[PDB]
């Protein structure tokens, strides 16, 4: 497909979100779903449009599967690629490390020459600190199933609608 979605997940929440995003875009013919646990860094090279999903774990850390491939990311040339990010987190329980994984990955991938698209407003959340915030916006979609599951469906619909414009759909 045109868009490659790569996600990592520990308790399955990020996978469910990935599946909803693929569905909102139009299905398998538009978005390829890939579990980063089963991929090689070079698989990211096959796409010009990428969506990266990762939940934050263990107080500000990357989900372990993303942690595993992190050092290999240097071998991929992201210049010219448009990359969007999404993450699952818990704003109440980890108010000072909310969605940090998403920010760690964005800082790394953009330093390799990619363009970040998909900024999201921070006003619909209550947290103290997040490494995924730059100039008062999140660098990608923040989902919180632990505290705001009622908002997930419309957050995804709205985000995907905005991304379509960025990805030329
Ligand atoms: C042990 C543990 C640590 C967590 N640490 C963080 C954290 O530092 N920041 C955050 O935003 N959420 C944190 N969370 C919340 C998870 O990211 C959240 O539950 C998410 O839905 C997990 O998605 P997964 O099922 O895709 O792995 C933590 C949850 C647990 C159980």
């Amino acid at each position: 497909a045109k868009i490659g979605l790569f996600y990592g997940t520990q308790t399955g929440v990020t996978q469910t979100i990935a599946e909803s995003i693929q569905q909102e875009f139009g299905g398998e013919s538009i978005v390829d779903l890939n579990d980063i646990a089963n991929a090689d860094a070079s698989d990211l090279n096959a796409y010009d449009y990428l969506i990266i999903g990762c939940p934050t774990w263990n107080v500000g850390e990357l989900q372990s599967d993303w942690e595993g491939i992190y050092d290999d990311l240097d071998s991929v040339n992201f210049q010219g690629k448009k990359v969007a990010y999404f993450g699952a987190g818990d704003q109440v329980g980890y108010s000072d490390n909310f969605q940090n994984a998403m920010g760690i990955l964005e800082e790394k991938i953009s330093s390799l020459g990619s363009q970040t698209v998909g900024y999201w407003p921070i006003e619909g959340y209550d947290f103290n600190e997040s490494k995924a915030v730059r100039n008062n916006q999140f660098v990608g979609l923040a989902i919180d199933e632990d505290n705001q599951p009622d908002l997930t469906k419309n957050r995804i619909k709205t985000w995907v609608s905005q991304l379509k414009s960025e990805f030329g759909l």
